[PDB]
């Protein structure tokens, strides 16, 4: 209880309502904790800098295979996109394309986090193993990520925050916005045609009279997250606005209560951090978002929650834990070798970087595990932690059992307004 | 006198320009005059109401007893009634009649009186309250309402004698800025919507000379950005037209091309061009974003920002537009709301606009007056084609038209020593409903 009140307590919830009127919510793309935050030799950081190096085989199948270790520095532009499908995460986490689901459910089988180099070589068989290892085992240095390092120094990072599903972008974004992937396990067609029919946060907010905007930086290459939903396409297209509108609204104090920003993704000049886009470009985006809110009139009533959607197949040494099934819908996939795997959504995805950025957040703070609000036991954070906190903020019912079991971060919003937060973040620079 | 001791077009001036400037960023905001945006600066060198006003004109130029309306401090953040910027509308504004005598204009018998601006607003909005009409076109913004602009005035160079290329609307003016001629275009016709302009523009010139360029598109897809006026661009170079966010990325990272050209979003809610209905305050955050991205990235030390408007939007300005060389032989004919017919031969400029030279080599808080017509050596006003002239010096380009040939360049305002004085941020603006 960093400020004296526990999450979900009357005092914590009242302070949250009292301090926070605007939430800015951003999912960046495809990075792990050890990849982006692995260099910070600071108290609380469970990463290669403090607890490493970590070393895993190049081929999990022969005991004699060379071992590849986490090393400082990584490519600005990762040219070979690491695997982040369900079966790809299976290889990365458990070392097999289809692990025994009953051994997983019982605890007899746990992830050893050994297949990240192997998977990269399966995906890119002609790729130099050394390069494959630098790609997925590297972590960026402070000189390579000074904008991130600024947020680390001045605000709050989560050392135990995992993606909602162990698979790709859109199952995870949907789980973050609706509390369940609802059986989606790849980037299937329903995300491209506003075919998602379940209730999402955007529809909930309209039902509760919470104003919201989906700020669209996708460049038209794909639908932003709010247009996953049948509901938004039919009733609320006007709430999906150009990215430039965000900087306009934030500098001028015109932000809605819920701001949701989509970056541009994957490829030339995109800023999501998804391979092949640059870490340097992604930091410019983060710097723009922060500075527009920070030097706008709504800074003193705002919280920025900055996360990723999933870990993008980048190495992380922390085994993802089991988790409440969000619903009974399952998803089946065929693996590279023809094997078939069924996901029952009873475990999380990889551990991600997450930042809580607000003049009420503590400075240079590292949050460890939180409290499972339904059970009172210690629990890791996950993407649906946002939906749980928003529940306290705006009196929303939890959409799913996964939301109900997700720790909130209302206790990290302090009772006093900090006046030591910076007006700019350190400018990044390309590092080819 | 030549601020840094060399004259525009001289060997020293051109050598210093080429040594200091490797990147140009070129932005045309929309539809404001000098007296409107810069009218409230009581500063040496500013010819405006703050120093020389107030200026008063009649409500109805046909009534000798018409009440007068004057320039007044403060204007709407969002002016709801878009003033006339058509060719015949400008005629009414500048000359007090829809169809002025062209022989009398060409010989000097008939000079513009700048008396029709409130009259034309009421022609366009006959139910509008005259006081509101007056406030919309006659008012000027206080420094308190435009702190982002005020920041630029204090730290860099403004032009007190800078006129739009044509006394007409947006796209004839944007075309003349980019090609040295509006080539007979006098309204926003269909050629600008179908990449149907088949003359040589700066972008084609730049590809022919090895000069990299990008047109950063902030229109949101409502209309084609300026580079896509040209079938040349649509045929061969659509990949140099990129989203607005690419500019911020490129400028902060030092990846800007040699010529960056930024299109704002236009007209209507949440747009940032300053074209009426769109707020002055939204326009100022756009300007702040562009400046800060360039200023704080690795290319600031070699960049010049030229921030202008495309035309004066029908807003009041008291300075009569001078005569000018015809860029070519193409004319344009228009029916006035009169029912009368008028022919424009492009022998006179549009209204006087705000223009800013923003660079760590530009002098600080400096006010440029008249320049030198390079074809003549005589003092002349600046116009939109002053950019093409300066770019010709910078990159060894042939002047595209005689209008370009006669435009003063601003290479003499690029100094020989890098300033460390310049701000990293511009004052945030605020909405003022
Ligand atoms: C004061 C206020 O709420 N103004 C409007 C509101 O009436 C409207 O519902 C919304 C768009 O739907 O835009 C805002
Ligand atoms: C945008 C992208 O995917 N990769 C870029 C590449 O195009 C560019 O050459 C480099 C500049 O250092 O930054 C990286
Ligand atoms: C350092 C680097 O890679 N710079 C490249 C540049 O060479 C190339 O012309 C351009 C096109 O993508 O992208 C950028
Ligand atoms: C055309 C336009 O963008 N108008 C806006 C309006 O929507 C908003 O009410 C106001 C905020 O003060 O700024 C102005
Ligand atoms: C006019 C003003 O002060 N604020 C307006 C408000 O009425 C509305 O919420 C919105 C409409 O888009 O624009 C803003």
């Amino acid at each position: 209880a960093p400020f004296g009140y526990k999450s979900g307590s009357p005092e914590s919830i009242k302070n949250l309502k009292d301090k926070i009127q605007n939430v800015v919510w951003i999912l960046l793309e495809n990075r792990s904790f050890d990849n982006i935050l692995g260099g910070f030799k600071r108290p609380g950081f469970d990463n290669p800098a403090n607890n490493g190096p970590f070393c895993i085989p190049q081929n999990v199948s022969n005991p004699n295979s060379p071992k590849w270790c986490t090393k400082a520095k990584d490519f600005d532009s990762v040219l070979n996109d690491p695997s982040h499908s369900v079966t790809g995460n299976n290889m990365e986490f458990y070392g097999t394309f289809s692990p025994d689901n009953a051994a997983i459910a019982s605890g007899k089988l746990q992830p050893s986090q050994q297949g990240f180099v192997d998977m990269q070589l399966v995906s890119y068989p002609k790729l130099d193993p050394q390069v494959a290892a630098e790609q997925v085992m590297g972590y960026y240095t402070e000189d390579e990520i000074p904008t991130i390092a600024n947020l680390v120094d001045e605000f709050t990072v989560f050392n135990r925050w995992f993606s909602c599903v162990p698979g790709p972008t859109n199952p995870n974004r949907l789980c973050a916005l609706a509390g369940t992937a609802a059986g989606h396990g790849t980037n299937d067609n329903s995300f491209d045609v506003s075919g998602i029919d379940i209730k999402g946060i955007f529809q909930v907010a309209d039902e509760k009279g919470v104003s919201w905007k989906n700020y669209d930086g996708t460049n038209g290459a794909f639908l932003p997250d709010a247009l996953f939903f049948n509901y938004t396409a039919k009733y609320k297209k006007q709430n999906v606005v150009p990215l430039e509108n965000f900087f306009q609204d934030a500098y001028l104090g015109l932000l809605p209560q819920l701001s949701y920003i989509n970056p541009s993704c994957c490829g030339l000049d995109t800023n999501s951090m998804h391979p092949t886009g640059n870490v340097s470009f992604g930091q410019v985006f983060v710097k723009q978002i922060y500075e527009a809110v920070r030097n706008g009139p709504q800074w003193d009533k705002t919280l920025i929650l900055l996360t990723y959607d999933e870990t993008g197949g980048f190495y992380d040494h922390v085994p993802p834990p089991l988790a409440v099934r969000p619903d009974n819908l399952t998803y089946t996939e065929k693996a590279p070798d023809g094997s078939t795997y069924t996901l029952t959504y009873n475990r999380l995805g990889g551990r991600m970087p997450t930042f809580l950025i607000s003049p009420y957040a503590p400075k240079g703070y590292v949050e460890q595990e939180g409290i499972d609000p339904a059970t009172g036991n210690s629990s890791v954070y996950s993407a649906t932690s946002v939906l749980k906190t928003l529940g306290y903020l705006w009196d929303l019912e939890d959409l799913t059992p996964r939301v109900s079991h997700s720790p909130a971060f209302d206790h990290l919003i302090g009772p006093q307004l900090r006046s030591d937060t910076p007006t700019t973040l350190t400018t990044p620079h390309t590092f080819p």
